[PDB]
């Protein structure tokens, strides 16, 4: 059998200390508005929690959000994570306001504040998550090439139990932000609204005019005469007719595709944590707007 993580709820903490923790990230996103370009630090935070989460492995149930072992140089400097350090350096001053919170709990609510703060679905999100030692930092190179095809995309993410209609749903994340050549070696903004979570990725997808060109670091990237860009894993869920179907179901339904991404999103944050039956429900946190603050 492979490794077991409980969820420990951080002694005496209950659903308004989380909304603190919360509401502080929110805050302290209004409040660093300006960064790349006026985009925010929504984006990179969303990009931290997936990042912190899709080390996972099914099989061992190694890596995953539990363990926090972000904070951890070997995975810190995993060059798929390059860029995540600003968002690290943003919840820096969060982790010292409430240092009672684990690192895992920090890193995925994070993601969560980021979504429903950029208004995207509620995610509800579950506290539990305990730091683990730095033998336990997982290798590099278990989270995705972009310069792949959907026979990739859909093999790398069976290993994160994400099934084709999860895939589709987690992508749409790209709708937020933009590539850095510096970082990835792509270069460009994925889509018009970049700090707003909207289902503008399966439209842009299916109603831009794209070209595929080298960029200026001699990689793929599927161009638009609208100035967006895409991945070629991001191009792929409309050159596979399974995806592609998919990809036109969120493009009709914004609806649909917020609640399955709702689903998806905390599926990722949650995979390789057991939960006790007498832990708490999922937390639904309020927006700053929903408070009045
Ligand atoms: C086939 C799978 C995926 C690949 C190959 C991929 C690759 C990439 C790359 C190369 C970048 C640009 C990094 C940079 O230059 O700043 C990026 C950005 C981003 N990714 Fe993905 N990604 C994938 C899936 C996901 C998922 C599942 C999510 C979240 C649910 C996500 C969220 C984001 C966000 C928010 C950004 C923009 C961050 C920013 O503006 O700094 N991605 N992705
Ligand atoms: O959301 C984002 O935050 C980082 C930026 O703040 C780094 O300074 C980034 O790349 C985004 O698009």
């Amino acid at each position: 059998t492979p490794l077991v993580h409980v969820a420990s709820v951080e002694k005496g903490r209950s659903y308004e200390d989380f909304q603190k923790v919360y509401n502080a990230i929110a805050l302290k996103l209004r409040e660093d508005d300006e960064a790349d370009n006026y985009i925010g630090y929504g984006p990179v935070l969303v990009r931290l929690a997936w990042h912190t989460s899709g080390t996972w492995d099914k099989h061992d149930n190694t890596g995953g959000s539990y363990g926090g072992t972000y904070r951890f140089k070997k995975e810190f400097n995993d060059p798929s994570n390059a860029g995540l350090q600003n968002g690290f350096k943003f919840l820096e001053p969060i982790h010292k306001e409430f240092p009672w919170i684990s690192s895992g709990d920090l890193f995925s609510l994070g993601g969560v504040t980021a979504v429903q703060e950029m208004q995207g679905p509620k995610i509800p999100w579950r506290c539990g998550r305990v730091d683990t030692p730095e033998d336990t930092t997982p290798d590099n190179g278990r989270l995705p090439d972009a310069d792949k095809d959907a026979d990739y995309v859909r093999t790398f993410f069976q290993r994160l139990n994400m099934n084709d209609r999860e895939v589709v749903a987690l992508m749409g994340a790209h709708a937020l932000g933009k590539t850095h050549l510096k970082r990835s070696g792509y270069e460009g903004p994925f889509g018009a609204a970049n700090n707003v979570f909207t289902n503008e990725f399966y439209l842009n997808l299916l109603n831009e005019d794209w070209k595929l060109e080298k960029n200026d670091a001699n990689n793929e990237q599927w161009d638009s005469k609208s100035g967006y860009m895409m991945l070629p894993t991001d191009y792929s869920l409309i050159q596979d007719p399974k995806y592609l179907s998919i990809v036109k179901e969120y493009a009709n339904d914004q609806d649909r595709f917020f609640k399955d991404f709702s689903k998806a999103f905390e599926k990722l944050l949650e995979n390789g944590i057991t939960f006790p039956k007498d832990a708490p429900s999922p937390f639904i946190f309020k927006t700053l707007e929903e408070q009045g603050l």
